[PDB]
């Protein structure tokens, strides 16, 4: 039932960033990212945290990764390397997703159960790109679905759910 | 010639805010702030600057009003009131944008010779508006552009300039 995925939204040409934050605003798409992280726990890189203003998501267990050793945010658990993390992982039973900064990827790739990939149907400036040294032949699309863009979501975006193959 | 400018960007409901970020994401906007600010001192509460990673723009003076004891900050300078940013103002030759937090647009809404808002032609969803007790009337439209909306910028937008009239 345990298991870590990583889940993330990218533009047509892998584009996921821009100035530590997100080159688009999709709120259908940022309520995708809430229901499937309720009541669970995420892991994101300082980066990241700091760009969405240190803000904490409510009923998400937030760890942060980070090489400081004297960061310490309230509200949430710093983690300094990525053995540290699989060690928590494994003493606890919630399903753990990686939310997010490349560098985060990179470091959890192998050992992602599954990953939950939003592609945007647009094309963006942006800085920072999903790896794409990142193997996603290994995985298998389980499920998807497509979203109209609309008023408040200027892009149309799909979301594919992908298990790691046998 | 110096004065102290409101900037600020909002829906057609004028809505600034939501979750403490902006509801859109448009860069051409975001270009249009730096142009505009550029060089200069901006004022900005301290939830504001939380709200971007306390990320320091380049080639700006940045100033943030806070009630927090604290002396200073980051490489920013610290006011713990309004009059004290009127008198720094006054000290210096730069001019002054007010740009952000709706208690702060609110707070220096008095002391304003001139506005530069931007229309943003949609309704999204946001929790902050726009602290409108202005009486309009003591304003001149200069000038006002139009930007159309593009691949990158989903929506339209004007840029309206209004100077203190009298
Ligand atoms: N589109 C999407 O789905 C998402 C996009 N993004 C975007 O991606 C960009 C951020 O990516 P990126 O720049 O790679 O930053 P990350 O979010 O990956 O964070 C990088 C930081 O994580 C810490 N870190 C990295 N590796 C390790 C390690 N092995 N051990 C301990 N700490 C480590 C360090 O923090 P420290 O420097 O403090 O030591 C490093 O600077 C931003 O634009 C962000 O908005 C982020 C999430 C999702
Ligand atoms: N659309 C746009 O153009 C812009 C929108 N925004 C949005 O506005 C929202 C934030 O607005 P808001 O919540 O009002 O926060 P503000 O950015 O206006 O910051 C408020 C803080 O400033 C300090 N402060 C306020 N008044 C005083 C005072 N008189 N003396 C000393 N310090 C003072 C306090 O900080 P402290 O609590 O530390 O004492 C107060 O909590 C966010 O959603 C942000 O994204 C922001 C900029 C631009
Ligand atoms: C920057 N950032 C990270 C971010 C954004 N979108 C993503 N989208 C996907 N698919 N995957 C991610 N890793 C991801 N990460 C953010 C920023 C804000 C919120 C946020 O406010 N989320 C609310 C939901 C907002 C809403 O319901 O519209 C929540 O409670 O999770 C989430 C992630
Ligand atoms: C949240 N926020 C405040 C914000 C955003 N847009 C605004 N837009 C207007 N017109 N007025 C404001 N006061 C305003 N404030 C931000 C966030 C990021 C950047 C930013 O990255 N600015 C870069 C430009 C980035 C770009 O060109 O993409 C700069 O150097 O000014 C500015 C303001």
């Amino acid at each position: 039932t345990k298991k870590i995925v990583a889940i993330w939204a990218q533009d047509e040409e892998g584009v996921i960033g821009k100035d530590n934050r997100l080159p688009w605003y999709l709120p259908a798409e940022l309520q995708h990212f809430k229901e499937t992280t309720l009541n669970h726990a995420i892991l994101m890189g300082r980066v990241t945290f700091d760009g969405m203003g240190r803000r904490l998501l409510p009923k998400r267990e937030t760890l942060i990764l980070t090489r400081n050793p004297e960061e310490k945010i309230d509200g949430v658990a710093t983690f300094h390397d990525v053995q540290s993390v699989l060690d928590w992982y494994s003493a606890q039973e919630k399903n753990l997703y990686i939310v997010g900064g490349k560098q985060i990827f990179q470091a959890f790739e192998p050992y992602l159960d599954e990953v939950i990939v939003t592609h945007i149907h647009a094309r963006v400036e942006g800085d920072t790109y999903f790896p794409a040294e990142f193997d996603l032949s290994l995985f298998e699309t389980v499920s998807s679905k497509f979203y109209t863009k609309d008023e408040k979501n200027p892009y149309d975006f799909t979301i594919q759910y992908r298990k790691r193959k046998e």
